[PDB]
RNA sequence: UUUUUUUUUUUUUUUUUUUUUUUUUUCUCCUCUUUUUUUUUUUU
């Protein structure tokens, strides 16, 4: 949502695609291998998202 | 003879801890010559 005065970040969930997630797996990598785009949500035609 | 409207200095604070100088090496190593050893004694 906005940037605080000491580098803190406030985040909001004011939409329909945002909120608590369900089942799946999580993979954590360095935050420099992700390419900037305009659609970070994907529905890959393989059987998963 | 030139009207009307365009917000602004991050929210939070009432957290526990039962130790003690230093600290850790260096090897074996030819001693030259008048001697037995003098000696009581007294004046401090």
């Amino acid at each position: 949502q906005a940037v605080f005065s000491d580098g803190a970040v406030s985040l909001h969930t004011r939409s329909l695609k945002y909120g608590k997630l369900g089942q799946g797996v999580l993979v954590q990598v360095s935050p420099s291998l992700v390419k900037r785009q305009k659609t970070h949500f994907h529905d890959l035609p393989c059987g998963a998202s």
